[PDB]
Formats: structure tokens, sequence, C-alpha cells
């Protein structure tokens, strides 16, 4: 029944956003629902959640990954708030430092 709940929620989100983003994001979100079709949303653990994020990262660009993560988190929180599921897997995930430095400015050298 997650597909129906996610499908209903996705339609409301499409209220204000790029159509291409919704179609592309829906494809990634829909793929996760079909993949976890035998695995209930309330049975999803933090480990599997990270696996999904890394799975789409190798299939989608970083910009698209952010939208999928937010949509997935918003959909998960929506079902939890409706007391339809008894779980909230997502918190406890952090990665301090260990990040690649950004050169931001392309000038680099200066005088």
């Amino acid at each position: 029944t997650f597909k129906q709940v996610a499908d209903d929620w996705l339609k409301q989100y499409a209220n204000d956003v790029k159509v291409s983003s919704v179609r592309a994001r829906e494809k990634a979100i829909q793929h996760a629902i079909e993949r976890f079709n035998t695995k209930p949303i309330q049975t999803i653990k933090k480990h599997d959640y990270q696996r999904f994020v890394d799975d789409i990262s190798a299939q989608y660009s970083k910009n698209y990954v952010d939208s999928i993560v937010a949509s997935t988190n918003m959909i998960f929180k929506y079902a939890y708030d409706t007391r339809l599921i008894k779980a909230m897997p997502s918190e406890g995930i952090k990665r301090p430092k260990k990040k690649v430095s950004v050169e931001l400015e392309h000038h680099h050298h200066h005088h």
C-alpha cells in the first residue's frame, strides 16, 4: 500500500516544481518501492536506507539524489505522522569531515 500512499503524496508535491524533476524523481522513487515491494516500509532499517541512497547515487547525479532523499524522507515521515507505520529509520546518519575540499573559485592563483 506504500505505492498508493507515495503516489498520492507525489501528486500533491507536483503542485509547485519542475515537471522533468517529478518524472525523473518519481522514476527513482517508484523503482525503490518496486525493489522493496517484498520489504515493507516499516521493516526498512537504517542500513538498507543508506544502501538505497548509494544505489541511486551511482544511477543519478548528486543534484537528483538530494531531491530523491528529501521526497523519500517526506513520504516516510508522512506515513509515520498518520500512525500507519511504527518506525522512523533515518536519524543517526552523519559523516563529519572526511569530505573533499572545494576549490569554489576557479581563479585559484591570485596577486
